[PDB]
């Protein structure tokens, strides 16, 4: 849909622009993370959700979706909830699913 995406879109710049968003707005940088590799299957973050999103990558916003509740599961398999990464992405996650819930 047009509708379905065009509405990614505004949740991806909000998140993009969140005061939260600070931890995911580019990938991971393995080589500073020791373990990340090791723990992480499939690593995911804002940038290549754009990347992917203004390639026309999605084809439905479940897809869409899918991608962004990745950030925040690879963020609590490996972050502490008290780590600031974690806290972060509390709220980044906690503000993903109101606003997705708010339109479907
Ligand atoms: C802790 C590193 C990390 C960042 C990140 C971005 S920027 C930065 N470092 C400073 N602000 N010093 N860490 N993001 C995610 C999703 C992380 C992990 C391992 O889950
Ligand atoms: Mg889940």
């Amino acid at each position: 849909m047009h509708s379905d995406l065009t509405f990614c879109e505004i949740i991806l710049m909000e998140m993009e622009s969140h005061d939260a968003a600070w931890p995911f707005l580019e990938p991971v940088n393995p080589r500073l993370v020791s373990g990340y590799r090791r723990i992480i299957k499939n690593p995911m973050d804002f940038s290549t959700m754009r990347e992917r999103l203004l390639r026309g990558g999605y084809t439905s916003s479940e897809e869409f979706a899918a991608d962004a509740l990745l950030v925040f599961d690879n963020c609590q398999t490996f972050n502490e909830d008290d780590s600031e990464v974690g806290k972060a992405g509390h709220i980044m996650r906690r503000f993903f699913e109101s606003r997705w819930e708010e339109f479907y």
